[PDB]
This record gives C-alpha cells, structure tokens and sequence, in this order.
C-alpha cells in the first residue's frame, strides 16, 4: 500500500551521509548533551550528518518557494544577505532527548561551509509565569498546551520568519522553576531557527507555529523507556541540580532512592505521561523525520516524510 | 504587527494577472457554473487568471522540494513525463460556490500552454452510503467530518501523490442522495489534482489529506449571506433538480415559497450551519488563499498566505 513515509534502519540511513564533514569534537558534543544522554560522535556521524545534509538540500529548495510567491507578487529579489529564515521544530516527550537533539542539530548546521546564523529557541521561555499558572489553576499542567502563551510564541516565530530585524522571547529558569523577570533572548534575522519544545507540532483552530515549520523533528521512544529515563534522571539530579540550595526542588536532594522513585513515578503518571499521550504523540504523524530510540537511548530507526 | 497573510482588493489582485491568456469562452464558463452563481468572464480575468498564474509559478517550485529529497536519498531523477502530482484543496461551506470555483480552476489550469493533466475529485464520493450512515446514526450529519470515509479518502490522495498509475474513488449521486453502487472515477497520474469538499482542510491525530496539499483554496463569505444563498437556491431547485420524479427530494418540488423557506432554514440551522461553524470555518486560517465574496457572490477581497 502507498505511504507518505519511508522507514530506515541506522545502516540504510548512515549511507545517505555521503561525504558530509564531521565538524564537532568530543569536548564540544559533551557540552551539548544532557544528563542521561548516550549520544556519541558515532551516532552524530551515522544519524545527524545525513539529517544535516538533507536539511541543507531543502533550505535552498524551500527558498525557491517564497521566491515564486515573490515573483508572482511582482516584488523585488531578496537581499541574499537576508533570505526567508528556515524554521525547524523539534518535538518530543519530557526526557526523551529532544533538547540534546536540537542542541546538536544547531551545532552542526551552524558549522556549515558558509556559516549560517543558526538560532535555537526552546518553548520554555513561553510558559506562563508560576503566578499566572496558579491564577489559571495550571501549576499542575506545566507543559500542557494551555500552560504556554501560544500567542506570544506565534507572534515570535511569525516575527522572525517574516523578516524582522530582531524578535524577543522570555527566558525560563529551570533552577527557579519559573520565568525570569526582565530576561530576554534576542534573535536577529537568523538563516535558520530551531524551535524546541513539548507541543511545537501542535495544530488547531488558528494558524500555529507548526504551520510555519519548513522542517520538523520528533524524537521518539517507547513510553515505558521514557518513564525509565525520566525516573532515572530524577534520581541522578539529586546530586546535580537539586543539590544546589538555590534550587526550587532542593528538598528532593534528600530523598532516598525509594522515595525519589515514588515521587518521580507520580509526577510522570499525573503529568508528563498524560501530556505525552494526549498532546505530544498525536502530533508525531506530522513530523518530517522521526528519530526512534531504543531503550538504550540509541537512535536505530528513522521515519521520513517523503509526502 | 507581522503577519503570515497579505490582504488584497480586486484592484490590487487583478494587476498580478500580467499577460495570462484567457482561454475560456462564455459558453464554457456557463457549463461550469452552478445554480445561483454570478461568476462571469470578468471575475475570471481579474481573479482566476492571477490565481492560475501563482499556481503554475509554484508547481515548478514545489517540484524543487521533492527533487531535493530525491537527491538526498541518492535516487534517480523523475520521468519528467511523470513528476509528483500537485495537490490542490478547495474548501468552503455548502452553497458558497466552491464547487464552481474548483470547476473553473480545473478548466483554466488544464488549458495551460503545455496542457497538464488536471483531475478534479469532490469528496462527495467518499461519504458513507446512506445505509452505512443510518447504521452509525449519521443520516442527519451528512457533510460532517465523521460522515466521510476519511481513510479511503486519505488512501486515495496518498495513492495519487505517491506516483501510482491510477487510483479509484466512489461516485456520489445528488439525484439519489447516495453513493452509486459500482461506480468509479479513475484518476491516472495527473499533473495536478484538485480535491473539493466541505472539510478538506481538516487536521487531526493522524496524517490527513490536508497534509498532502501543495496549495489550498477557501471560498468565503458571511454566514448569513451563505444562508441566503442556500435558501434561495433550495427554492430554485423546485423547478430544476426536485422537479425530476427520480429525485430523492421530489416531494420538495410541491412546497410553497413559504414552506420551502421554512424547510430550507431548518436544514441550514440543524445541519449546514453547525458544520460550517464547528468544522469548516476553523480550517480557514490554514488556506493558502481565501476568496472573500460579498452578498452578491462577487469576489472582491482575497487573503494570501505568504508564510
Ligand atoms: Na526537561
Ligand atoms: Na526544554
Ligand atoms: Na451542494
Ligand atoms: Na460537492
């Protein structure tokens, strides 16, 4: 039966790498990966290099599109020193590795032969402040679509892809578990813009940020493996992030393996899992490329949208 | 504030026509339009000609996209005697004129300099048979998303855009108000495929037909004007379609202006209006181009998606 997708195993996919240069050291990859991630230069060579190739093949191809509409509208050319920004979305569950994935993707694309301006924005900074969340009785649905100012987010991405000289996004603090007063992330007409977050691929009654994506990525894995990673990582954070007295969750540092596991499973069950099942997973069908990870965080299978 | 769209009045839009040839006679336009429509060669010149231009500018541009993915996959070129079919969706309410719009669009694009294979398929043939509708208790929601076999529809469009030599779609009879046993509409690798129906722009938990559109059109107008047109047309059909004894709604032919109006308003209120408000309108934001009609069926304003 005909299909919009085309599956791959790491073997089939690593061949499409061709002669793409690996411009990332071991020290660099390290500072890009998160606690728990297993990503190594090998995976970066057999998976991220092909992806980066495909993306650049499409950055140019995509420009042909806006160019047509430009020609149709009888308008000028485009300052080649300012084309239409290529927007990439990276979606996935909490703890599946998407943040690392987006950080690595930005590193590789920015180090491309001509040195493109590659900006990365996480939807964290678009969550509503804790105070505003409490007001809406949402302090327990942090990460759900409604916990974000999707309007500000949409204005942000629209602003950037429309050619603005610069746009601003709030900044979120994982240490304080809240939006930081007065903080700003300024993005100035980048060549590429990667947007990473839980529900970026979301679709709805209004034009949304996913409708502005020229390419999308969905980091996938089994719901139980992600729970495992989540829990495991919660325990690990007792000696890293929670160890810090300034941490909103410093109280967690003193938890025992047992009580920490229980606490982690509860947050997963009451928050992260529901959101994954109800909002995130339903968006997967639309991803240009899905990176499937095995229980060991290893990306061994990919699903690409040819249609 | 930045915007994904760009508005136009007929004046601004007719200028983008450039020197596009008008290859349609008065006799031809007539056999393409529906009862109640006011479309004339002027509107076809100041509105449909520009649109046809823009579309052909993008058919080629769109091919650059699939070509990139083809080059990336290290696969052959594409029999230029068989590129990737360009899929166009035309959405809108019952009685807004979309069917005429799609019929005219196919006539103009098919008569393009190189003579493209331009096929047109209405979602009618994908409604579930009356018997199946009754089974699902849906005989009163005919036209709502659930009243269609969206799977068969998706398989159909996927089949065609994936390069199949031919695909088949059931046929619907407006005379009998039902799907015709054994009837088939065969579509063989067209250059362009126009899909017209109520909820074609719909989006959801799964990859849908709207995700395969390279271009979309949404014929729009005020909910009350469409009700007016609907009713008015119901009355008019007493002497055309309902006059036929073989008609499922032959009983309507004997209705008086008064009782016919009442009947028409009731169907609109209980069926067509709700569907428009709940399913159709929410899809409008996503249309590449929205054709706004005034109470006189006249297209005088357009909204194009530049992003
Ligand atoms: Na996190
Ligand atoms: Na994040
Ligand atoms: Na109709
Ligand atoms: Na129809």
């Amino acid at each position: 039966e005909p299909s919009p997708y085309v599956e791959f195993d790491r073997r089939q996919w690593r061949a499409l790498r061709m002669s793409t240069p690996l411009a990332l050291t071991e020290e660099e990859l390290v500072g890009l990966r998160g606690l728990g991630e297993q990503i190594d230069l090998l995976e970066v060579e057999e998976v991220y290099l092909p992806l980066a190739r495909l993306i650049h093949l499409q950055v140019a191809a995509r420009q042909r599109l806006f160019a047509a509409t430009a020609e149709f509208l009888g308008e000028p050319q485009q300052n080649p020193d300012r084309p239409v920004p290529f927007i990439i979305g990276v979606a996935g569950s909490v703890a599946v590795g998407k943040s690392t994935t987006a950080r690595v993707l930005q590193a590789l694309l920015a180090r491309w032969d001509h040195h493109p301006r590659v900006d990365l924005v996480t939807t964290d900074g678009f969550l509503y402040p804790n105070a505003e969340l409490q007001r809406r009785n949402l302090m327990h649905r942090k990460g759900f679509p409604e916990s974000y100012n999707r309007r500000a987010l949409m204005r942000f991405v629209t602003s950037v892809k429309s050619g603005s000289d610069y746009a601003c996004a709030p900044v979120y603090s994982h240490l304080h578990y809240d939006i930081i007063p007065g903080a700003e992330q300024v993005v100035r007409h980048p060549d590429i813009l990667i947007l990473e977050g839980l529900n970026v691929l979301q679709t709805g009654p209004t034009l949304m940020v996913s409708d502005l994506f020229d390419f999308s990525l969905y980091v996938d894995a089994r719901i139980e493996d992600i729970e495992q990673w989540y829990v495991s990582r919660f325990l690990a954070m007792r000696t890293t992030a929670f160890a810090d007295p300034e941490s909103h969750f410093h109280h967690y540092a003193a938890f025992s393996d047992s009580q920490a596991v229980v606490a982690a499973r509860e947050i997963w069950r009451t928050i992260n899992r529901p959101n994954l099942v109800e909002n995130i997973l339903p968006t997967r069908p639309r991803a240009t490329l899905v990176l499937r990870k095995d229980a060991d965080h290893s990306i061994n299978r990919l699903r690409l949208r040819k249609l």
